[PDB]
DNA sequence: TGGAACCCAATGTTCT
DNA sequence: AAGAACATTGGGTTCC
């Protein structure tokens, strides 16, 4: 399938989630750092593979959304 | 020395309009350049000093309307 | 599967 | 004023 946040072609499951690798080092980089973003929008950003990159918040707001986790293992 | 674009730091007329050095590179680039931009919310988005980076798209069309061209 | 380290694309600066 | 040229940040891929 495709990821379940930005629907790129999926690598396999990360943090419990079926995503592809971008979502997974942006997942990680995400929950380790700040992720103070804010979003020019109206929080629902369609966030496929181009526009994956115009909104982080968002785009975490959707891998929190979907499950993820540090500790799925 | 408020930007007509992205309200920021206001320093002269570059490309027919009032604009910061960063919205300066930016609109040259764009329009030089060919990538594609699609706004990722209703084509409406905030375009300020924090926000412009988000969508390049919106930025553009806020430039264009502006004013901006370049061989002004 | 999880993470490191490359590598790259875009932005924003300074300098001319 | 315009633009060459850095520097940097954030992103995404590669790990014979
Ligand atoms: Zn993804
Ligand atoms: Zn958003
Ligand atoms: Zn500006
Ligand atoms: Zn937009």
């Amino acid at each position: 399938h495709m990821c379940l946040v930005c629907s790129d072609e999926a690598s396999g499951c990360h943090y419990g989630v079926l995503t592809c690798g971008s979502c997974k080092v942006f997942f990680k980089r995400a929950v380790e750092g700040q992720h103070n973003y804010l979003c020019a929008g109206r929080n629902d950003c369609i966030i496929d593979k181009i526009r994956r990159k115009n909104c982080p918040a968002c785009r975490y707001r959707k891998c929190l959304q979907a499950g993820m986790n540090l500790e799925a293992r």
